[PDB]
């Protein structure tokens, strides 16, 4: 139950390097998705590995397993849909296929996020609702 979905949410952190802000028990109680995907942001194009949570979303780089590289409250995130085969204009481009772009609004800030199929983008676009409409009840 509760308990043992908090314990486990801090045992995820406790091997997360470089951890910024709160810790994700005070505002999380448990993972709604999570997956490799590839961010896009200023041009440079990694793998990513991003963590949905109530409340969170967390983004790490793999090799204390993960670095911490973003949060971002779920209050202030915004999705759009990118069509495949659309450009994504930053540094030399790149072809966005199972994309989408995350809007930080606290920090007016956008990035490409590219799942491996369509399934499991469908999958990250579903977990974000999901959570989103649990917010609104
Ligand atoms: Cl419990
Ligand atoms: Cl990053
Ligand atoms: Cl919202
Ligand atoms: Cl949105």
């Amino acid at each position: 139950g509760e308990f043992e979905k908090l314990e486990v949410l801090e045992e995820w952190q406790s091997h997360i390097e470089g951890w910024e802000g709160s810790n994700i028990t005070d505002t999380c109680t448990e993972m709604l998705m999570c997956g490799v995907l590839l961010k896009i942001s200023s041009g440079n194009i990694q793998e990513r590995v991003f963590f949905l949570f109530d409340n969170l979303l967390v983004y790490c780089k793999r090799k204390h397993r993960y670095l911490f590289r973003g949060r971002i409250n779920t209050e202030v995130m915004e999705v759009e849909n990118v069509d495949d085969g659309t450009a994504d204009f930053h540094s030399s481009g790149h072809i966005v296929v199972n994309g989408w772009k995350i809007h930080n609004t606290a920090k007016n800030k956008w990035f490409v996020c590219m799942a491996k199929t369509p399934e499991e983008k469908h999958e990250w676009f579903e977990a974000i609702l999901k959570e989103r409409e649990r917010r609104k009840g």
